[PDB]
């Protein structure tokens, strides 16, 4: 057990991770020879599909030097940021090598920028520890951070003194938060004068060619990074100059890299089309039709909240919720268990007509669970806390969210 | 200038970012066609030479998916830590996508598990604000750091109330701070019960297969990355299981990426057999006996620390070290201004014999500083402070050391 880490990966009965010895497309295939069908897809980063041939292309060029070097600037780093300045907008951008490195970078240049000291937060922002959990719910953790847990009510309580607050920084969900929903964030952000930021690491360059809220949230500065590079280790930041200007503090060593920048140009150029959007969400689109009836046709007590872009099973019980998975598993429909599912641009006809058999194989595994109790709110609840690491939108008061903190903290 | 970020590049007499097309082993082309030998290697971290042949094969092969998914689990992601881990020692290791995440998610393990406030620290440990300055010499910055500038009375001095520090996490110069130097550090670190942290990103993996302070620190935590993968983005940290037990909390993305791990596992093979080093300490040991006479031979005064792994120009005067490095870029030589320069183990006798002659030619160029004035202490300090953000070792009372703190700060 050298590692000390505990990555998130695709894992067996045993929680040990599984092999996987070669990808392509939308298949892998594990190191007993067993072919999945990837809906994972490295946490929705393999835009594209796995070892997309004029991505590899691209990386291949750039291993042998003739593309760029590690010491220095090359013409793919304006390539990159000028891609990105067009699909996302802003005056700026950075690149960073994780989403986690982003949004802190983003998130504290932001601090210094105007001076003030709280970040009120909701969803996943990454790994590092400026984002752990308060002693206190509702109270800043130890680097000023308050989790709102996407509740409005909360946050307007969290903007009284809005002097104290440097900005507010969202991860969004298009499963479980309308465009209401966005749209009022926006608006108590602008009332009380406070930083909006999007960490779009997730969505961004998924939904569309640029940011999912560029529209819904105007946001003074975004991040993206799964959208990118097919896969590749780079994240960016973009917005203000003002903002923006303690980002001219960040330096790191790899930054030339030439592999990452040929991967981020070529993946960037075909993201800007449009065209892997359309098909993703095409595909899911297909997949999911089938799966809904394939679970009416059953009488499975499994909701499914979602679209093509990003779709999520809802179970009604936690047992059923592991048989899914464990059917799902027998049938080589690899899954990213309990969270969101991410197709890619290789999810071609071929692929869904098989994804859609092994689907009616689970749904035929699952039989014992035919004609359970519907799924209840306490459910959806439990489930859109797993994607979103807070509350799905849905009428409450005070007691009613309070109480769901109590359960799910 | 959409680029947020500033990052450390070749730079023109216009601190314009040169641009460079290709590499070629220790050879570089400019948009402009001119063609470079480098000293910079990416600060050091293209040991073996750009597009080495058999980290480029890895590379290509990995971008296929032949050797995996960044998906999940594949079987170089055990050979990589297992390779770390008989280089380095330690329980544990992790994986990093920058050295600045790397000793920033060490530090804080440490401080995590040792239940302690402070850090004290010598040299660079990255871009993140945790190593901001403070606001006076032995004050703490926001983020618990106290900097003691590789003086180790100020070290004594901060190590009166061990029961503060969590860590002692220095950047080792192997130019400017003797092997004793060392010995000592390592003994009050023993004797105040405080942990020692080597952060070998720089040094480590390029002296010996292993971290160049291996016997001389014996530290109970590590950190490498640039000697790891010839310039591809990952580090590493390890260790005891107990100090980095909080890393069980680190998850990335990109974590599985399979190209990473392909460079990581080709270079870390080249590595183990200390023949890279070993190239490079006898390379650049015979460019230096060359650069040394012909600086004698044209009474410059100019002096050379370090050796072939690592060396540095320390000229009398400013005005000289910008001259210096002007004549180099006219004669195609890249060096790290004013920094260490790294040569690659792609150095070989052509390459040599051009450099040769091409530093034969910037001394030639310098003739209107020939005859001056000694190189002097308070030059030494200067250029040493640019390598190591600290103290080079020579003795001095403590008048002394605050002087130069308060002209070097
Ligand atoms: C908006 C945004 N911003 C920034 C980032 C960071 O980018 P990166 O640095 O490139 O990875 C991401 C990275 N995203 C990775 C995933 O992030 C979440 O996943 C998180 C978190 O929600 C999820 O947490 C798990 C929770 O849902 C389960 N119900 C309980 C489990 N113990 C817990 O595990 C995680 O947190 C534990 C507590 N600290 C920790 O011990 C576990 O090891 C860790 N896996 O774990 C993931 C990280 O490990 C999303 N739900 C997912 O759709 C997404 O694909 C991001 O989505
Ligand atoms: C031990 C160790 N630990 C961790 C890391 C982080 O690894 P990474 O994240 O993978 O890069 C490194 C990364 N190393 C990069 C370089 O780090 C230093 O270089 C630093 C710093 O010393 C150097 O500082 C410059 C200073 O030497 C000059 N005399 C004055 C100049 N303004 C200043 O510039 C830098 O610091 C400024 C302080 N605010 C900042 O404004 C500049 O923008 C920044 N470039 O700049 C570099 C980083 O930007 C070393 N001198 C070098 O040998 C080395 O190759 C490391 O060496």
């Amino acid at each position: 057990s050298l590692l000390a880490e505990f990555p998130t990966c695709p894992r067996d009965e045993k929680d040990r991770p599984r092999v996987f010895t070669a990808a392509s497309g939308a298949w892998l295939t594990d190191e007993s020879g067993f072919r999945w069908i990837d809906f994972d897809n490295a946490r929705g980063s393999i835009l594209l599909g796995h070892g997309d041939p004029v991505v590899a292309e691209a990386v291949a060029r750039a291993a042998t030097g003739a593309d760029g070097t590690a010491t220095g600037w090359s013409r793919r780093v304006d390539a990159v940021l000028e891609r990105l300045h067009a699909l996302c907008g802003g005056e700026v951008v950075g690149l960073f090598r994780s989403g986690t490195a982003a949004v802190r970078a983003a998130v504290l240049a932001v601090r210094e920028a105007t001076g003030r000291p709280l970040l009120l937060s909701a969803g996943y922002h990454g790994y590092d520890p400026m984002w752990y959990p308060s002693e206190a719910p509702l109270e800043p953790n130890a680097d000023g951070v308050v989790d709102f847990f996407f509740d409005l009510g909360l946050l307007r309580e969290l903007l009284r003194a809005p002097e104290r607050v440097a900005a507010v920084v969202v991860s969004p969900d298009h499963m479980h938060l309308s465009p209401g929903w966005y749209r009022e964030l926006r608006r108590l952000c602008s009332a009380a004068g406070v930083v909006l930021v999007a960490d779009e690491v997730k969505v961004g360059l998924r939904y569309a060619p640029g940011l999912s809220t560029a529209e819904l949230l105007a946001p003074d500065v975004w991040v993206v990074a799964k959208g990118m590079a097919n896969g590749h280790a780079v994240s960016a930041v973009g917005g203000s100059r003002r903002l923006l200007k303690p980002l001219k503090e960040v330096s790191f060593t790899s930054f030339f890299e030439p592999t990452i920048l040929a991967a981020a140009d070529a993946a960037l150029a075909r993201v800007a089309t449009g065209e892997p959007q359309r098909a993703v969400r095409e595909a899911g689109d297909r997949f999911l039709r089938h799966a809904r009836k394939a679970l009416d046709d059953a009488s499975l007590p499994v909701e499914i909240a979602g679209d093509g872009t990003f779709f999520q099973f809802v179970p009604a019980t936690e047992e059923l919720e592991e048989a899914l998975y464990g059917a799902a598993n027998a049938e080589g429909l690899l899954f990213y268990a309990g969270d969101n599912q991410g197709v890619s641009a290789a999810f071609d006809e071929a692929v869904l007509g098989e994804a859609e058999r092994r689907f009616a194989r689970v749904c035929e595994r699952l039989a014992p669970y035919a004609g359970g109790e519907p799924v209840g709110d306490a459910a959806r609840y439990r489930v859109a806390w797993n994607v979103m690491d807070g509350l799905r939108q849905a009428p409450r008061d005070r007691e009613e969210t309070t109480g769901l903190l109590a359960r799910l903290l």
